[PDB]
């Protein structure tokens, strides 16, 4: 239909709470969290939604402890050589891209970025975007940032500056469906948490207490129904 | 406290849908909206909330029949004079400000703002923003162009901008709790609908149900005891 969500982004969260809650380490919550993303991606690949954004790692992560953080960064890295790599290589043909301060990452993370960019580079099947170290005010302030820099250099007058401009120095400048219309948060906060922001002023939200490690298909295919009930 | 927020603000909605179920006009929906504010601006004083921003008017609003916005700019013409009069000059001391794209009310509104900014310009009680003819992708680009014109004019280079030049140049930059700590918005809908958006990082959100017509103090400390539970 056309009731089916071109973009849907998704705010992962509630690992701790679960292992927590199941007697069991923090890295274990989140590599039970990240083994479900294939078959959401896959799902939403089924239901021919778009583009799919997860949302892996904001700036203020970079807060918690580097062996927190460490381990996030090897789960991802293995995410991209295991599964995402499957995901490219399958007949769902799915094109993979990472936004964020990737410069930010470690080297070996940054490689598996580029080795699945690469892989998954004339593919036509959906987007998968993995936002990584990404914020939404940081997105806006490295918009506002490079056509002040245009501005600079006479490429561009002041009064150019429109919503569309603006859009195409944020860093879904890589999407024709940049702003999602459905944004789903598992574990129960009603909040953005420094996400998209330019992004959002028309998406419809999905807030459901699951915690991410317990969130499958059938919890994408609920907010999917949420959102053809809007 | 300090699980007291210091910038609350609303979304109001459900006004139609209110008259319809009442068998009233909408003009009528709108009015007994209205009249629902200074008792929420109060509370809301007497709570101690440093700044109450209330949403009034998006840009995309000026798409509703002419009759039915020429209505609402009459009512807000009204609430300025009676309403907003009063609470300035009570002991409350409010202070008054309007954000938004103040051009493109007439001149009648326009008038009535200065006046109930002029009023209470020296008060030192909660801060009360009318936000009217305001939405956020607009106060985003709106910052970005003022910040481009000083990088035009040497005042300013590509690499001072920050969060906080940014931030500095929103309509918001009348307070310093630009940011709400809590987002109500009534009649149910789950979406920003472009109200602010850089200004939400962190903002916990409130949903209710009830349409606004029916909004009253006691649904304001209904969303502060959620607030205080989060
Ligand atoms: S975060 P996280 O998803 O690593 O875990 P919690 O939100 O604290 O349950
Ligand atoms: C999805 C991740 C990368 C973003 C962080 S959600 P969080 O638990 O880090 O943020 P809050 O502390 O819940 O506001
Ligand atoms: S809008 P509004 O508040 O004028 O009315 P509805 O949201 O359509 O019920
Ligand atoms: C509070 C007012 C001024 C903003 C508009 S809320 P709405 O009913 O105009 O917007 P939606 O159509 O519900 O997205
Ligand atoms: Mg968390
Ligand atoms: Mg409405």
């Amino acid at each position: 239909d056309e009731v089916t969500p071109n973009h849907v982004a998704i705010i992962i969260d509630g690992h701790r709470k679960w292992a927590k809650s199941r007697g069991v380490t923090v890295q274990e919550g989140h590599q039970t969290g990240v083994n479900n993303w294939k078959h959401i991606i896959s799902r939403a690949s089924q239901l021919g939604i778009k583009l799919l954004t997860i949302w892996a790692l904001s700036p203020q992560n970079f807060n918690r402890s580097k062996m927190e953080v460490d381990f996030l960064m090897r789960i991802y890295e293995d995410f991209l050589r295991s599964d995402v790599k499957e995901l490219v290589t399958s007949q769902q043909d799915i094109q993979f891209s990472a936004i964020g301060d990737k410069s930010r990452l470690p080297e070996y993370l940054q490689d598996a970025i580029s080795y699945a960019e690469g892989l998954s580079q004339a593919n036509k099947g959906m987007h998968f975007i993995l936002a990584v170290a990404y914020g939404g005010r940081e997105d806006i302030v490295e918009a506002a940032r490079k056509i002040a820099a245009k501005v600079e250099h006479g490429i561009l007058r002041p009064d150019d500056i429109d919503e569309a401009t603006f859009e195409q120095h944020l860093m879904t400048n890589i999407t024709k469906f940049p702003s999602p219309d459905l944004l789903i948060r598992a574990a129960g906060e009603q909040r953005l948490s420094n996400f998209f922001l330019w992004q959002l002023p028309f998406t419809e939200f999905y807030f459901t207490p699951k915690l991410f490690p317990d969130f499958g298909e059938a919890d994408l295919l609920d907010a999917l129904a949420s959102y053809r009930c809007r």
